[PDB]
DNA sequence: CCGAATTCG
DNA sequence: CCGAATTCG
């Protein structure tokens, strides 16, 4: 990453499924794998576990790891270290949770410029629809409090389903969805999906689009560039690293 | 001035079924309705119908699996036909069922139908409602139209489906929303389903379309209120007895 | 047939 | 962690 990428933040967000505990060592060093070969500013992670933290200190150590929470299971913001400035952390509270969710914000300096970067794993299944959406809610009424001078992008398992975001009254004016911007491609539309993936073993062929990623910039200042996939090799094991794809994003922060 | 009862009696309740219906039909006699709405009956339980209640002209909405029923009192009510209305997306064979009947010089058109069950379909539900509200403004100006039956319903649905239409009302609006009838299925006073807490519907509705003021609803009462030898109710359902008149 | 929870495909 | 069918409190 030289001068002529300095304009450019790089990012992966992915649900890592640490709770799933088969494979896991050899799962993380797949994610792991794929940090290194894309070398991403920030990853944006969800379904940590404490274990997992300590095979990241391990295998991703140029990464500077920011928790949503201490036990069981959380979200994480993994900061490239030389690259980014940690300003602050913060957490807020979804109140009515069964899943023990919140929203992790971290904020930071990057390639000279100020970020308001969050994530979240919204309350899951579509028997939790009710709160998943009051979630949302929560999550794109912090991305606009921030100050107008500062770059909000959200990434995250959102476990959303389209109709949801209707229901929610559809993103606000000032904020947008990533893969909608660069047109809706194919190629990385389903985040989730059981027939690709067997991570799950569900005898059945569903997929989602869970995971998805919002930004707000003052008009034009934030132009997404790329939106793929990532985590799509079987491991030596047979399985992936997570029952999730990855995505891999980049944007350019624009004068 | 005429009288009927709707009822969801629970066919699919196999426990206690004999006793239960017994005790529906000493219900069905203490009130002795011109018509009486039925859903969730079952081939066996019409067939004990059929001869408890020979003093009705019997109309069913099928023949297999569950089913509802209209029954009208023969000698008041002259039964002229039957129509039946599918609901082509229903996942629990529901349908819409019609009977053109006269009293005296007065026609109506007597509907009843069970819609779609639980929270999880309401889409269907409310598919099925406008099917029944479209049906009602099909009739003649001349003909009442009377739908009682188990709508399933919550109030966000009839919302969602654009509200009542102006010249439908609810009997149970009408009469000014008592208290005392309010509520058709009620697992705190109601121990059938041995749900271990307190929820409450108001499942079971009547709409009515007639010429202005030509069709006033009078009284509005629950029935099947007494535990049988068994120590369970009739059905998980309270009954709905209701008396209107007709004002020319 | 409530909401929540559970197996198995 | 889908979703339909089933069981539980
Ligand atoms: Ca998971
Ligand atoms: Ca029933």
């Amino acid at each position: 990453k030289g001068l002529e990428d300095s304009s450019t933040i790089s990012f992966i967000t992915w649900n890592i499924d640490g709770l799933d505990g088969c494979n896991l060592p050899e799962r993380a060093r797949g994610v792991c794998s794929c940090l290194a070969l894309y070398s991403p500013d920030v990853v944006f992670l969800q379904e940590v576990i404490p274990p997992y933290c300590a095979y990241l200190k391990k295998r991703a150590a140029s990464y500077t790891i920011i928790t949503g929470n201490e036990e069981g299971y959380f979200t994480a913001i993994l900061l490239k270290k030389g690259r980014v400035k940690f300003k602050s952390q913060e957490i807020i509270p979804f109140p009515n949770t069964k899943m023990m969710r919140n929203l992790l914000c971290v904020n930071v300096s990057l390639g000279g410029n100020e970020f308001c970067l969050m994530t979240s794993h919204l309350e899951s299944t579509r028997e939790h629809s009710a709160e998943r959406i009051r979630q949302l809610k929560t999550v794109l009424g912090k991305m606009q409090e921030a100050p107008d001078s500062t770059t909000v992008i959200f990434a995250g398992d959102t476990n959303l389903r389209d109709q949801e975001v209707i229901k929610c009254g559809g993103l606000p004016d000032n904020v947008f969805d990533a893969w909608e911007f660069l047109g809706k491609p194919k190629h990385c539309q389903y985040t989730w999906d059981t027939k690709a993936n067997n991570n799950l073993r569900i005898p059945a062929a569903y997929k989602h689009r869970f995971d998805r990623i919002f930004f707000r910039a003052e008009e034009g200042h934030l132009i997404p560039q790329s939106l793929d996939l990532v985590g799509l090799e079987k491991l030596d094991c047979g399985r992936f690293p997570s029952d999730h794809w990855g995505l891999l994003c980049t944007l350019n922060v624009v004068l």
